């Protein structure tokens, strides 16, 4: 995984309601394998269920999501996992929610 990405830029403030791990795709409302965008915040599916986190990038360009399985950033425009400091308030809120 990158140690930087040129996207870490449109990286945006975490909200003061925080993270829900569990949140629901906003779409279809699965439990399944959701990421949140680290843009606006919203909730999405991944690729194995019904995609809608990949649609989300594509009519946002938002570049970067956070998954609530395993606390992994994924770039789509990258098409990588990323780390960097810029990442830790994010995963650490969303690491407290989880366990
Ligand atoms: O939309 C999601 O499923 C999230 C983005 C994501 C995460 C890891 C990937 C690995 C390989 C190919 C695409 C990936 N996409
Ligand atoms: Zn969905
Ligand atoms: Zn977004
Ligand atoms: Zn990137």
């Amino acid at each position: 995984p990158l140690p930087w990405c040129p996207h870490l830029v449109a990286v945006c403030p975490i909200p003061a309601a925080g993270l829900d791990v569990t949140q629901p795709c906003g779409d279809c409302g699965t439990i399944q394998e959701n990421w949140v965008c680290l843009s606006c915040y919203q909730v999405y599916c991944g690729r194995y269920i019904n995609g809608h986190m990949l649609q989300h990038h594509g009519n946002s360009g938002h570049p970067l999501v956070l998954s609530y399985i395993d606390l992994s950033a994924w770039c789509y425009y990258c098409q990588a996992y990323v780390h960097h400091q810029a990442l830790l308030d994010v995963k650490n809120i969303a690491h407290q929610n989880k366990f």
